[PDB]
């Protein structure tokens, strides 16, 4: 499960899809932990956007974050003409708000995102596509 720093609007389909599907498991996951007893303190949360290890330990106290993305995901999921069901974000205020922190990501962190997108497409560049279109050789 992956968490994409990278402004949705420049998402290819495929990784558009995937985080849309994806990030609202990290929610589901502090739903699993608080009915286990635990707390924002028993994770060790990264102080810097990370890619592998704990790269989801890392948004446990950025709901808030999460959830307004989650927002731009499922409009951008429309504007381009996907069929979607489930249109409206997820209701977490049955989560501690301890749990529900913002966040804002530095330009460098955003690059780190991108690249990890940018090297898997080159991966396999035509089964990557943008708005149904071949972009990426």
């Amino acid at each position: 499960t992956r968490i994409n720093l990278t402004l949705v609007s420049e998402l290819a389909d495929q990784h558009l899809m995937a985080e849309y599907r994806q990030l609202p498991r990290v929610f589901g996951a502090v739903r699993k932990h608080v009915a286990n007893g635990k707390r924002v303190r028993d994770f060790k949360i990264s102080p810097t956007f990370i890619l592998g290890a704990g790269h989801v330990t890392f948004f446990y106290d950025k709901l808030e974050f999460l959830r307004k993305r989650q927002i731009e995901l499922i409009a951008e999921c429309l504007k381009r003409g996907f069929n979607i069901k489930d249109t409206t974000v997820q209701d977490i205020s049955d989560i501690p708000q301890e749990f529900r922190g913002d966040y804002i990501p530095h330009e460098a962190s955003i690059a780190i995102s991108q690249a990890r997108l940018d090297e898997k497409i080159a991966q396999r560049p035509t089964w990557y596509k943008y708005y149904g279109k071949a972009i990426y050789a």
